[PDB]
């Protein structure tokens, strides 16, 4: 029922965006169908975990607080697609990083997806009292992610920033603010329950779940094979500031660091194999299990602290925590 | 005095944006100075014609309608820099069209410049009654330009769209809505005189000045040498939908069209020279003078129509019209 409603609102959002281009933007049907195929290619495909979280938060607050129910659940789907659309916007900008007409259309697709988030927000929420407050928080979170992508890309151009605290800063700005905080806030805004929750504990629960997911995603990037992971692990070649790197540099000898600095960030499949060997000679996967368990306990405890002031909110957070755990 | 005020507000805007990153975004000084050098590189350099137009409109309405004057002129400079910042955002996206770290930073610079337009608007206008109305019109004009760039880039991928009307559509959405309409609207919004002007005539005057500038810029792209123009003319090689092309196809014989379709859009310097030869054998520059004079007369007449309902507004439009003419 939630997913069935989510894809139905996608038809409602896509119809408005394309018809507006046909009627009020003087666009020919050829480019209109071109944008339909482009929208479905970029927005549809993933698991929609960021969007469906907004719905799960909204349905918990209306029943754990008749015509008002249909409005909030509809606003949640529009807010959920705002994230999925902006998620596709960043993914299109990633394909560029990896008279040419296929690159010009790629940049244009990224600008349109970003613009469509404002169009659907200024439309379905034109009469909502939170349109001005939602767009401001939505922009700063988009600003935060662009800043976080600067922390991550320039993590080796200025090993001085290979610290567990800087790793927290990257995951916080690059990932945690858009995955584990943004959908929770948009669920409280459509339900008109934003000031009725502990934002400090909500923020604290957001960064910890991002730390839990990013660390697990770094171990799978290095150890899970490409057929079981679904992608080719390139964090070692890209010299990324992963959890495996900052943990290795702390418990490695002065030689294992020198052998690490001479083999890290190289495309040689044998140097990367020498880096994976050092990661296992350091028993990092042993520390990986205990590290996630420590963060997992902090998640379970902070859910109870937010439960004393927001009972129905914690039920949705436990569901979001169950997705990563 | 206007330009001296404009660069002074740039210091005020840059100081807020960078300090916010240092205090509320946990950014190290290395990246802060990196963003200062990047901001000055992209935003500073041009003639600032789009930004200064907002100031020229604001100063005409406060004297041709004491503490209220300083507020409107300050809002005009912030609104003027919103355009210059977003202008640099599109320019950065153009350099991309023409683990690599120099391309990742290019995409990141484009996202930050776009985000900074919202940050400076949500800051300096946090207490203005037009913050919600300005951001909505600012986004749709940004949406319009991204749509116009789709009309222009795909003008030969779907010579069927090489018509004088489609040329108007490209210039309208790609150029006229951001150069000759956006600065005029932001000047009326900061002066609280938006509903006191004929928007239809204001829109009509906007597209005509864009048509006047784009046509003149197409002739210089083909005939003005690179040292006098300042750039290498590549519209013929790129197979652009320029005014010289749509005018040629209308007055060329069935052979001159075949010789045009076989030499247009090619990088061969001899095929391009064969296209320039056809442009002069058709006496297009003779039609170019009379075409601009016809549009120039429509500009002078529409200034009088807006003068009957807005006297001080026309004085600023005549100044903006004097920049292109
Ligand atoms: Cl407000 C908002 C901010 C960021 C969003 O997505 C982040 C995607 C970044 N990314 C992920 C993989 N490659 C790039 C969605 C909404
Ligand atoms: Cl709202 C707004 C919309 C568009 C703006 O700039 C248009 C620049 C497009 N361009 C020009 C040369 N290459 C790309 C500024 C403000």
């Amino acid at each position: 029922m939630p997913m069935q409603m989510f894809m139905q609102v996608y038809d409602e959002i896509q119809m408005f965006l394309l018809e507006e281009l046909e009627l009020k933007f003087d666009m020919d049907p050829n480019r209109v169908r071109y944008l339909r195929k482009m929208m479905d290619t970029t927005c549809l495909g993933g698991k929609y975990n960021r969007g469906l979280t907004v719905i799960d938060v909204a349905e918990s607050l209306l029943s754990l607080s008749g015509a008002r129910r249909k409005r909030v659940l509809h606003d949640a789907c529009v807010c959920g697609w705002m994230i999925e659309f902006l998620q596709a916007h960043y993914l299109v900008e990633d394909d560029i990083m990896d008279p040419d007409v296929t690159v010009q259309c790629a940049i244009n697709d990224g600008l349109l997806l970003k613009s469509w988030t404002h169009m659907m927000a200024m439309h379905f929420f034109a009469d909502r009292p939170f349109l001005q407050d939602l767009l401001c928080r939505f922009n700063r979170v988009d600003y935060t992610t662009a800043v976080g992508q600067l922390y991550d890309v320039t993590s080796m151009f200025d090993f001085a920033e290979f610290t567990l605290s800087n790793y927290k800063r990257i995951v916080k700005y690059k990932t945690a603010y858009y995955t584990y905080l943004l959908p929770l806030v948009m669920g409280l805004i459509v339900s008109e329950a934003l000031p009725t929750v502990d934002m400090g504990v909500t923020e604290e629960l957001a960064m910890l779940m991002g730390e839990y997911f990013q660390v697990q995603d770094d171990v799978m990037d290095c150890f899970t094979p490409p057929e079981r992971l679904g992608k080719v692990g390139t964090d070692i070649q890209d010299a990324k500031c992963s959890w495996l790197a900052v943990t290795f540099l702390a418990k490695a000898s002065s030689a294992q660091v020198a052998e690490f600095k001479a083999n890290y960030g190289s495309g040689d499949s044998e140097k990367v194999a020498t880096v994976r060997r050092l990661y296992e000679e350091a028993d990092l996967q042993g520390d990986y299990v205990a590290y996630e368990a420590a963060v997992a306990e902090q998640v379970k405890e902070l859910i109870e602290k937010l439960r004393l002031c927001s009972p129905g909110f914690a039920a949705s957070v436990e569901t979001l925590w169950g997705k990563t755990y």
